[PDB]
């Protein structure tokens, strides 16, 4: 386990119709968008495709996300009070498959995450993992 | 309308994989149930489950169209700890047929094992078509 | 020894609070059970439960000293999603009386709601004298 | 939504009986101890009384926890893999009522937590919240 990453995208853009729904925003408002690929022993194991309300985290594009995760950084900037996850088994988009070095037919674990600071949505990410390279594991008392 | 069909309910030798899961020898008896769940006549889950026969000796007496195997086991032994592993997989050919899905349909696999104190009691492989189920959670920090 | 006593088991109108809890009209009918659970003669929990009466038409016919409301409801509808809210509260005068606590003793409230698909099935308030109950668990991160 | 905090205690001390059992150590071994009052919009919401294995986080005492929470810091120092919780409703002690700015008869939510990194206990905390000011919420598919 030699963990390595590459920040593929880090930019401002309009929320548009999808981040408007995801972050309770108007389509015209600005978001910041980072896309990071994570590698284990040089093999892609996760895409983290993250959008952040730009007013909440004005300095987000100034960060080096090879040195702190976008989540860790956000947690210092705003008090994150609530989170949501949705886990699905999907086929990934063409360009996501290319980034992950998988064939298009390879099932992937998707975890969609949203995080709130008080009642306000802060960030929405899609974590996409090749299904042959990552599993969620845990143990819990009853 | 939720409905289910009990496809298998029988006693079987544990074999290698179940013996390992439940710390048993391979010739030791397990009970095995395979149940398909339906929403509005559409398959949404296969539950393929095994239990140590010594722990729930009346398991084969139950009508699992009336109550789930898990809720049944809850009542025969105190279930105190569970482990799970979630993966995105393609299902086996026979699973695709029971679930009425495309061979290429991505599926959520949930493998579970549940314990009564330090004894593993039951283990299950739960397979859901990707288009038909998701796990959702929302929680304060 | 665990014992319990079913204190209320009746049909009533949802009214304004169950209208909000269960997304129902105020005049829609619900079933209401209130059960007190004891440990060695000493009250440890009130389960005050409301159920959509169309979902579980036979709820009033059950003997809940023999099976819990939640276990019964599990058999009548697929219960697919649950919500839990844990608060530290002071209990209402009548609840303090049932629990044999002073009005100022803090209580652990767990407020639960369970759905079957998109449909809210039941909402319950579990109230525990803070001195007699704790919630405990452990889980991997 | 704004989180601020006041560090009341930051010191090395003997584990004692409690922390010896919580953190699997000798009662005479040194542990680090922080007591911080957390505010949400200037109103007290939590007293976090936290103890930390000095061997795992040797530089704990050196931190400015007005800039970061102890948990965030600790999760940087070591991978936190497992958490244990005990939740109770209690009345706070008189000094705790003064710190939280609450009525003596206010029901408080008490959470006692331990966190492991692998099989080593890293930290144990006693968190007391005014019951009117915090609760635990979750919704989850079954």
């Amino acid at each position: 386990h030699r963990h390595t990453c590459k920040v593929m995208v880090l930019k401002e853009e309009a929320a548009g119709s999808e981040r408007a729904l995801a972050l309770d925003m108007r389509e015209g408002q600005r978001v910041f968008h980072s896309l990071i690929v994570h590698f284990e022993n040089d093999i892609p194991v996760q895409i983290e495709d993250r959008f952040v309300n730009a007013q909440v985290a004005p300095d987000y594009l100034k960060q080096d996300f090879t040195l702190q995760t976008p989540y860790a950084y956000l947690s210092q900037v705003a008090p994150l009070t609530e989170g949501e996850h949705v886990v699905e088994a999907i086929l990934a988009e063409a360009d996501e498959c290319k980034l992950l070095q998988i064939d298009a037919g390879e099932p992937c674990l998707l975890i969609r995450r949203r995080t709130w600071s008080g009642r306000q949505p802060v960030t929405a990410a899609r974590l996409i993992h090749p299904g042959s390279r990552h599993r969620l594991e845990g143990r819990f008392t009853k």
